């Protein structure tokens, strides 16, 4: 939560310079992903080799992702006041998402 | 100058590590260049060849000096994004040192 952290005007310009400068944006849980999970679960076993497969399967579109994610998140890290950066790493220690 | 030059926190500090890391490196003495060209300047003859060394001595000491500044902005250009290149460069046409 950056809103939070009360953006200077500069600072909201520079985030949307950021989220323009490495925008994906990728969807929301891929249909085949589910699809996937759902013959897993629907069957009368647990096929374990199956389900790692399944698990392993979309590992670079992962790292990809993450990979965007995290250098956003440092860029924006980086922009902030030394006030600012002290709240938000308060606030990343009482979160677990 | 570094006029418009949205420095991040991190980035300033970086730029006082490399200022401290110039200013301290190698010696400085230019008092003895200065006193050097006021003993030409006021002489009652104009001795070109006591000029010629006095200018030539002079040199060493530019060197110097320019070597540092041009190494010194060179790492401070290296911090910047590919955004505040492109200020940077801008604002070089305008500026004379
Ligand atoms: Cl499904
Ligand atoms: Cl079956
Ligand atoms: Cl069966
Ligand atoms: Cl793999
Ligand atoms: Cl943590
Ligand atoms: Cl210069
Ligand atoms: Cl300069
Ligand atoms: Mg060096
Ligand atoms: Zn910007
Ligand atoms: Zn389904
Ligand atoms: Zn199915
Ligand atoms: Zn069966
Ligand atoms: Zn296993
Ligand atoms: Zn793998
Ligand atoms: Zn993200
Ligand atoms: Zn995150
Ligand atoms: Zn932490
Ligand atoms: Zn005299
Ligand atoms: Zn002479
Ligand atoms: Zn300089
Ligand atoms: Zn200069």
């Amino acid at each position: 939560s950056f809103k939070d952290l009360n953006l200077t005007d500069a600072q909201k310009q520079q985030i949307r310079e950021i989220m323009k400068g490495q925008r994906d944006q990728m969807k929301r849980p891929p249909l085949e992903e589910r699809r996937a999970m759902h013959d897993i679960i629907a069957s009368d076993t647990f096929d374990k080799v199956k389900a790692e497969a399944q698990i392993a399967k979309m590992e670079e579109q992962r790292k990809a992702n993450m990979l965007a994610h995290m250098e956003t998140q440092n860029k924006i890290y980086n922009i902030l006041t030394p006030e600012q950066k002290k709240q938000f790493n308060a606030n990343f220690e009482k979160r677990l998402t």
